[PDB]
């Protein structure tokens, strides 16, 4: 059996080939103690990965190697994996084939470097790197799909025609679940809240994930909150103190369609779907309009699939089969893309072998 | 039973002998990959043909290997026949007498090329190649008749007498079904459309194929377009936006009679129909006048039979029997004519046999 | 003095007669507000215009009024209503204005161009002028086929006796926008970000700065894949020094083999042979010898050496190939206007305010 580790800008996702749910779902953080000690409590282990590092904000300095799918730092990424093998998945890398994810439009040098580390500091028998949305497309039951990922870091739209991604339309807004929380932290503080700590960033993250939704129309909904507390939803903080969130609740996800609310003056995910599809050829486009597949955690907000269905019905040809297929499991579909792909008896011949690596080297990827 | 395959320069038509209507009708395109993959979707078949290729021209390269009824690229042609057997008609060539076409006055090197590729690759027990226009006349029910075979690529006028195409009179105009469309694509962008992809041009093609017609007088019609919305025809695009096509509808048909609109200083089809009768002997001419047969997909324009009937009686004085027969099946008469010709109990002795091929070589024609 | 304005979808350039270099230059773009949005310092403006529309895009969405050819008039009017006012600080009422059109500019839109100029503007005299004729004029040539290429436009125009043969003009829609989106595939496939409209604004520039054609396709395909020469570093306007390489040839080679996107059009060398092959026989002599290029997308280093070879391969070898490349070229249609507006014989050629009154839009 093989291994699959989705290296997410917020949450990394490890496991084996064949399983349905990701075996090690964890924050992609490496944490290093600011002054390293002799003992327990004091800050003893040279780097901490996942939720331990995160609890231990008192002792550590927290670092995320992967920003917008682009792995920026390889010393933190590697040291994650030393822990993904020996501490998370509780395996020995040299025994199991590995599939790791990479962004839609991810660096060749970053690919070629990941290629290096895996067969080398980890000696894994076999490896393959795979483009995030294309793997969501595999978990969507397709060969053809305009797939739109929004993870914690990156938000990429891809026209998959017959398994081939068409790069000449692969689009993006650098706006995702992390930028989304920061918006809600602002607009609660502007409601009058003091939310400032990273702990209260997790408060503002939780509120985002549970109470934030995408209005079917933005302006209408605003005055709907103005006229009714319908929208207003209570929240029990770790204080026990109940707060109330109101028109914030739909303003926060609406970054994704109206990005410019953060000051991030891009076109919205609606617009970028359309603009990906036009940059394709016309028969591709037909099935892209019918095979708009959503992916990521930030694709989860209430109303988003219906809203995308609304907007793209107007933006696409009136007589077209517009069809969103929003995955229920979409915070993980990229790992479910990996695990199926690794388990594919066909795909067994598509792995990078240890042989081709030692005869040809990292440049074959 | 035998087979018949009218290799149209845009639409090829195939089937068994003695069927009334064509069993395999498809575009003549073979597509190769840009770079083939190995798996599902990604380029697994070295050569996708006809309708299949069309859907997949994203990942492929297409070429339409047949110009003015004459095959330019015999690689693609061999592959097209290989298609119609195994994929379309779902048969094995070696079981089959085959009849294929060649355009009026098609060259014998080209003929002989085809003549071979049957009996050495496809090893068919019998074969024949037939002159499109004479086959139309057969399917008309005449010995004698001046045929205008006007289709996607070629427009050819042929005076048949007693079952003989008079080769010296076969007159030719080089604008036809595609030259017509691409003119209409400009004249649609002159009104204000932005049809520029191949499938934005499939729109243009199907507009010509649905709303267009040949005016009886070009002036009265131009003026009537500029007044009353009877000439105006609305069209539901594969956009669903209904648009309206007006004075374009006939001014693109008027290219065939005044090729000068393209800048093609060639005599109108009417004039050529007249002139071809004038390029034959005096006595037989009145029969050619009484039996002008239109074949081809392009003479399936509305108004066109009526119009040629107007113009040849006005390009004569008045009294003489001019007569256009443009059959309701004229896109396919060449096929139905091969069907009959192959089914002829008499004409069984006129097949090119697999035996006489191997004894006497492809030049026997 | 007169006023002169080269309207492109990329850049609109203005100024006066007599000056050698364009007085105004701006992107052709306005923004109309997705919310009521006080840019604290101005009042509630209708439209932020050009390098203003994109400055504040978050409030107000970018459109291009004229994709070489005029579509939308509410944006369009704000562009003529930028250039006089903010850009030149001049009043329309005062100044005989000349405006351009990309070659093959149609009946209906020019009628309304002429209308608006005399009404909401009141200009004392206006003249629209066909971009490629003005290029050849600014060149100092009587005759010769011209090739405009731009962000939205490309054009082959046979000029004789100061006159374009209209019928023989080809526009190529595959222009510099297509090219910048293509570069924007490829760097992204190497792994850079480059795909928001902000990063279009970057990837336009990088191309303009570093992207060349090279004389042979096969040999340059060899160098690209094998040698560390292709790479050039570049700070984009955040700070990330990237490395562009290969694409520098693998983008503008689309003007020569448009198939690179899957658009199948004949390459410029083909279109130019065929545009001259929309003209006669021996009369073709110094069309082949006075072949002028124009616009934005003609800046690419390598194209001329390439094109001369590729046009000569197509053609009966005795034709004297002489293709001219000025260094000012984004402005050649402005400098075809200004000096030709200053030229005295032209006072009679303008469309006056008076003649408009009697003739209506129908004088354009």
């Amino acid at each position: 059996a093989a291994l699959v580790i989705d290296n997410g800008s917020g949450m990394c996702k490890a496991g084996f080939a064949g399983d349905d749910a990701p075996r090690a779902v964890f924050p992609s953080i490496v944490g290093r103690p600011r002054h390293q000690g002799i003992m327990v409590g004091m800050g003893q282990k040279d780097s901490y990965v996942g939720d331990e590092a995160q609890s231990k904000r008192g002792i550590l300095t927290l670092r995320y190697p992967i920003e917008h799918g682009i792995v920026t730092n390889w010393d933190d990424m590697e040291k994650i994996w030393h822990h993904t093998f020996y501490n998370e998945l509780r395996v020995a890398p040299e025994e199991h084939p590995v599939l790791l994810t990479e962004a839609p439009m991810n660096p060749k040098s970053n690919r070629e470097k990941m290629t290096q580390i895996m067969f080398e500091t980890f000696n894994v028998p076999a490896f393959y790197v795979s483009i995030q949305a294309v793997l969501s497309l595999y978990s969507s039951g397709r060969t053809t799909g305009i797939v739109l990922d929004s993870g914690d870091g990156v938000t990429h739209v891809v026209p998959i025609y017959a398994g081939f991604s068409l790069p000449h339309a692969i689009l993006r807004i650098d706006l995702a679940g992390r930028d989304l929380t920061d918006y809600l932290m602002k607009i609660l503080s502007e409601r009058g809240y003091s939310f400032s700590t990273t702990a209260e960033r997790e408060i503002v993250r939780d509120i985002k994930e549970k109470l934030c939704y995408v209005a079917l129309d933005f302006e209408q909904e605003m005055q709907t909150a103005a006229q009714s507390s319908s929208i207003e939803k209570s929240y029990e903080l770790p204080d026990g103190q109940v707060i109330t969130i109101g028109n914030e609740r739909f303003r926060a996800p609406e970054a994704l369609f109206h990005p410019s609310v953060l000051g991030l003056e891009s076109a919205g995910i609606d617009q970028t779907t359309y603009n990906s599809i036009m940059k394709c050829d016309v028969d591709v486009r037909k099935e892209l309009y019918g095979n708009i597949v959503m992916s990521g955690g930030t694709t989860m907000f209430p109303g988003i699939a219906e809203r995308m269905q609304k907007e793209i019905t107007a933006l696409a040809p009136s007589s077209m089969k517009v069809k969103i297929i929003a995955p229920p499991e979409r915070k993980y579909s990229v790992w479910i893309g990996g695990s199926i792909l690794a388990s594919l008896t066909t795909f067994q011949q598509m792995w990078i072998s240890k042989q081709e690596y030692d005869e040809s080297g990292p440049s074959i990827v």
